[PDB]
């Protein structure tokens, strides 16, 4: 996970370059800047290698001591986590808006019985977000999110949604 949530208190990624483009000094190094932010004094904050970190929780976000002797420390510019349209595992928790199947067929709305009559109504699956015609995996089947299809010859089909890469 190379994105930050909020100010990146939980950031444990591998970015090692500051906002202005300076290579980070290793946390366990005293060169060029002497400091006390050592891994042994900040257990759980993962002050490893020279990765940008926010061990105390400050505004700018994750930061590091810089290899430039003239710049003691500088914040790093890491993108905010914005991933959405992806699935974790087989997507029991998927609640995005993909509405086409793996074969390219437009999904039938869950509350519609046309062309396919079925039982997967929102009122019978409260909490599964069977809204609009979005792909869903309400019963937790290994096929991933699926939908009834608008092709009268294809009752249902799993959709094609890639795995996430920013969850944890």
């Amino acid at each position: 996970r190379n994105c930050i949530i909020g100010k990146g208190r939980s950031y444990k990624g591998t970015v090692s370059i500051t906002k202005s483009g300076i290579k980070c000094q290793p946390w366990s190094s005293m060169i060029p800047h002497e400091h006390s932010f050592l891994p042994s004094s900040y257990r759980g904050k993962d002050l490893q290698e020279n990765y940008c970190r926010n061990p105390r929780g400050e505004e700018g976000g994750p930061w590091c001591f810089t290899s430039n002797p003239e710049v003691r420390y500088e914040v790093c510019d890491i993108p905010q986590c914005s991933e959405v349209e992806c699935i974790i595992g087989k997507g029991r928790s998927y609640k995005g808006t993909v509405s086409i199947t793996k074969s390219g067929i437009k999904c039938q709305p869950w509350s519609s019985m046309i062309p396919h009559e079925h039982s997967f109504l929102p009122s019978s699956y409260r909490g599964k977000d069977l809204q609009e015609n979005y792909c869903r995996n309400p019963r937790g089947e290994e096929g991933g999110p699926w939908c009834f299809t608008s092709n009268p010859e294809v009752r249902y089909e799993v959709c094609d949604i890639p795995q996430c890469s920013e969850v944890e």
